[PDB]
């Protein structure tokens, strides 16, 4: 016969939420902090997997402020943006692997295979110590949120964001041009930015363009059959897509659950909080539906590994 058993369902709506979620997810329509006003299409449209996947390839814009772009193009930001493209920097990879950090990682002895990729991404301080034979040892990658790197003080000092590529993104008004964000950021990480950049010349550390994490969105809202949070994607859907730019095939592990699914939020961190992987400042429900619409694997692969499978775009149809 056929195995009974449960993975992500990619028709996951507010109302399948515990109430306790149901009503942050109704605060944070409310407070609509960036001042969102969806536009577009219109709640609720379906996409075939092909159609879908390249709707985002051309739909979104995977690209870092460059030294072009004002006001970074100013002498005080001289020679402070990396020279070449992280295109040029990075890859272009085939087998890439992302890192969740949710706590469903605990003893899954992923480890091995996470290391077999030609690069692997991981978020924030998600570390490498202690954890080896569970998460990996390989850094490629890291995407970080401004908040991190303006407050977190061991930003400045932990050896473990040493290695790699650096990405940091930050939450612009809705629809803000690079020069309003730029008067009016999230966190204010610039300091720290250059900071940083004068520790480490060598490492590459790009900033992402503030109209990324919302041309996302609006693919989000469009395919979701109800409003979702108005707050920018999480660090973890923008590193899909990232990885999605730069790899032909990209692994995604722990985001759709597997059986470990559990309140514990994070491998490294010991709180729980369902929040953390049902979402509430993002619109994480809706990121796994579409990550479980796209998903190229069997239903086995999410129970057991946890495990999605998207394409890359480099190897996509029309
Ligand atoms: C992600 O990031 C993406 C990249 O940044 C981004 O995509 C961009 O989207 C933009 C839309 O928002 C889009 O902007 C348009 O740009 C047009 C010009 O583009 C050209 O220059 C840019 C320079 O930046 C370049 O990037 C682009 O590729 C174009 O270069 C052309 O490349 C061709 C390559 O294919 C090349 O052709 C090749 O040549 C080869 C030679 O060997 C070979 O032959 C190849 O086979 C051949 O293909 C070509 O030579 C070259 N051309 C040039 C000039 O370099 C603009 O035209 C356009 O502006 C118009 O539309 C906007 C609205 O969209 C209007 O506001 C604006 O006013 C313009 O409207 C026109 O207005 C004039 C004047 O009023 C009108 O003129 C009248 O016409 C009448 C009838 O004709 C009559 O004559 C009257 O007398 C005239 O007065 C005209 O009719 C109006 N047009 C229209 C349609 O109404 C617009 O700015 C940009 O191109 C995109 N970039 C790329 C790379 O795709 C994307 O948006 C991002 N994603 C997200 C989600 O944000
Ligand atoms: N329990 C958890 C914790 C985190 N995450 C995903 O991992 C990214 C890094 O925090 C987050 O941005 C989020 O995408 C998750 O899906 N489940």
């Amino acid at each position: 016969p056929e195995a009974s058993f449960q993975v992500w369902n990619k028709d996951s709506s507010s109302k399948n939420l515990i109430p306790r979620l149901q009503k942050i997810w109704k605060n944070y329509l409310s407070m609509n902090k960036y001042k969102v006003s969806y536009k577009g299409p219109g709640p609720g449209i379906k996409f075939s997997a092909e159609a879908l996947r390249c709707h985002l390839r051309d739909h979104v814009n995977v690209s870092m402020v460059e030294v072009t772009d004002f006001p970074f193009n100013t002498s005080e930001w001289e020679g402070y943006l990396p020279k070449e493209s992280i295109r040029t920097k990075a890859g272009p990879w085939g087998r890439c692997a992302v890192v969740s950090s949710a706590g469903s990682l605990k003893s899954s002895q992923l480890g091995r295979e996470i290391d077999d990729h030609d690069a692997v991404l991981r978020f924030n301080g998600a570390p490498t110590a202690n954890f080896q034979q569970d998460v990996g040892t390989k850094t490629t990658i890291r995407l970080m949120n401004s908040q991190l790197v303006t407050t977190e003080k061991r930003f400045l000092k932990d050896s473990l964001y040493n290695e790699g590529i650096l990405i940091v993104w930050d939450p612009s008004v809705y629809h803000s041009d690079i020069p309003k964000w730029y008067q009016n950021p999230d966190y204010n990480f610039f300091n720290n930015y250059k900071t940083y950049r004068k520790l480490h010349p060598n490492q590459p550390f790009y900033i992402l363009k503030p109209q990324m994490p919302w041309e996302l969105w609006d693919i989000l809202q469009e395919i979701s059959p109800e409003e979702i949070q108005p707050n920018p994607p999480s660090s973890g859907m923008l590193g899909i897509i990232i990885m999605m730019t730069l790899c032909d095939q990209v692994d995604i592990y722990e985001f759709l659950p597997s059986k470990r699914k559990t309140d514990v939020c994070y491998y490294y961190q010991k709180f729980f909080d369902s929040a953390c992987t049902m979402g509430a400042y993002h619109p994480l429900l809706y990121e796994k539906n579409l990550v479980k619409h796209l998903n190229q694997g069997t239903d086995e692969d999410i129970y057991l590994l946890g495990k999605a499978t998207l394409p890359g775009f480099r190897t996509i149809h029309c």
